C-alpha cells in the first residue's frame, strides 16, 4: 500500500507510487526520475497517464515499453495546468531527466517535492525565488553533518588528471569505468574526452544514452569496444577477477587497466581529502572509488532549506527507524531557530 509522503493533499496526484498497484483515487502519477527505486513497477501494460521529464519520458517509451498514449512530457520552467491544478518542473541537479514538482494546490497551499537531488546555490533563482512554499518532501539522504564530500567539479577534474597522466606514461593502457543506472555520466565523458577516445559499451547501454539528449552523443560514444580506450562495464565487474577476466577478451592490445567506480559517501571521506586518494593495486591492475554524488551533502541541503523556509517539512527518505526520524526533526528544528522562520 502506498505510503503517505507520496501523496499530494487535494489532488489526485502521486508521485513515484508505480509498485503498489492501482492507487485509489489517483488520476494522474507523476515520476520525478528515471531511477529503479522510483519506477518501480511501470511496463508496457501500464494504462494511467505518467507526467514527467522529455528524458523521464525517452526512457519510459524505448527502455520500459511504456505505450506513447500514456506518457505526457512537460517542459521545464514552465506553468502548467494538469487536471485542473499548476504545476511546474525544476531541474533537481541529480541524474539526466531528474525534477522537481511544485505543486499550486486550489486552495492556496504550495507544495515543493523535491524528488532526489543536489541542491546547488542557483536553484535560488529559478520560479521559487518568488514565493512560499507551505510542505517541503525533502531527500534527506544525507542529511547528518558527518556527510561531506567534494564538489562534482573537482572529482571530475582528479579523474581527468589521473587517467591522462597514466596513459601519457602508458600508451597501451585501457581506462575501465562502472555504471549501473543513469547518472554520473560526466566521468567517463570527461575522461574520454582528455584521452581523444569515443567511449565504448554493451548495445543495452549505448541504447539508454541515445535517449538522454546529450548534444553532439554520436560524436563520444560507440558499440565497437576495439575501436576505443575508454570502456564502461557493470559495476558488478569492478573488481580484480572482473577485470583480468575483460583484460584478456581485449586481444592483447593492452598491458595495464586503471579502473575507476563511482560511489556515493564512503567512511574516507572523514579523514582523506580528493587530493589525497589513493588505488587499490593487484598486479597490472588498479582501482580508484571516487565520491562523485548525486544528492546534496549536509551543508548543500541545510543551505537550501534555511533560503526556502518552508512552513513544514516531511522527509522521504531514512524514514523507516525512530532514531533516524528523531535525528531528521532535531536538525530541522535548529535550521529553523538558527535562521529565524
Ligand atoms: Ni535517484
Amino acid at each position: 500500500t502506498c505510503p503517505f509522503y507520496k501523496k499530494i493533499p487535494g489532488t489526485g496526484f502521486t508521485v513515484d507510487a508505480f509498485q503498489y498497484g492501482v492507487v485509489e483515487g489517483c488520476t494522474a502519477y507523476f515520476l520525478t526520475h528515471f531511477h529503479s527505486d522510483h519506477y518501480a513497477g511501470l511496463s508496457k501494460h501500464f494504462t494511467f497517464p505518467v507526467y514527467c521529464s522529455e528524458i523521464t519520458g525517452n526512457l519510459l517509451k524505448n527502455k520500459l515499453h511504456v505505450q506513447e498514449q500514456y506518457i505526457h512530457p512537460l517542459p521545464l520552467d514552465t506553468e502548467c495546468i494538469v487536471n485542473g491544478v499548476k504545476v511546474v518542473l525544476l531541474d533537481a541537479n541529480h541524474c539526466p531527466g531528474a525534477v522537481m514538482i511544485l505543486f499550486y494546490l486550489p486552495n492556496g497551499t504550495v507544495i515543493l517535492h523535491t524528488g532526489d537531488f543536489r541542491a546547488d546555490p542557483s536553484m535560488e533563482r529559478s520560479l521559487l525565488a518568488d514565493q512560499k512554499v507551505h510542505m517541503l518532501y525533502l531527500d534527506t539522504t544525507y542529511c547528518s553533518p558527518e556527510y561531506t564530500f567534494p564538489s562534482q567539479q573537482e572529482v571530475i577534474r582528479f579523474a581527468i588528471n589521473t587517467a591522462f597522466e597514466a596513459v601519457t606514461l602508458n600508451p597501451h593502457a585501457l581506462v575501465v569505468c562502472g555504471t549501473y543506472s543513469i547518472g554520473k555520466e560526466k566521468v567517463f565523458l570527461a575522461i574520454a574526452d582528455v584521452l581523444g577516445s569515443k567511449v565504448g559499451m554493451s548495445q543495452e547501454k549505448y541504447k539508454t544514452l541515445q535517449c538522454l539528449n546529450i548534444p553532439e552523443i554520436n560524436s563520444l560514444i560507440t558499440t565497437d569496444m576495439c575501436s576505443s580506450l575508454v570502456h564502461l562495464l557493470p559495476m558488478m565487474q569492478i573488481n580484480f577477477k572482473g577485470l583480468q577476466s575483460h583484460l584478456k577478451k581485449c586481444g592483447g592490445k593492452y598491458n595495464q587497466i586503471l579502473a575507476f567506480r563511482p560511489t556515493g559517501w564512503t567512511h574516507s571521506n572523514k579523514f582523506t581529502r580528493i587530493a589525497d586518494v589513493i588505488p587499490q593495486t593487484k598486479g597490472n591492475i588498479s582501482i580508484y572509488g571516487i565520491p562523485y554524488s548525486e544528492h546534496s551533502s549536509y551543508l548543500e541541503m541545510k543551505r537550501f532549506v534555511q533560503w526556502l523556509k518552508p512552513q513544514k517539512i516531511i522527509p522521504t527518505v531514512n524514514v523507516g527507524t525512530w532514531k533516524s526520524r528523531s535525528t531528521m526533526e532535531k536538525y530541522f528544528r535548529e535550521w529553523k531557530l538558527e535562521a529565524g522562520y
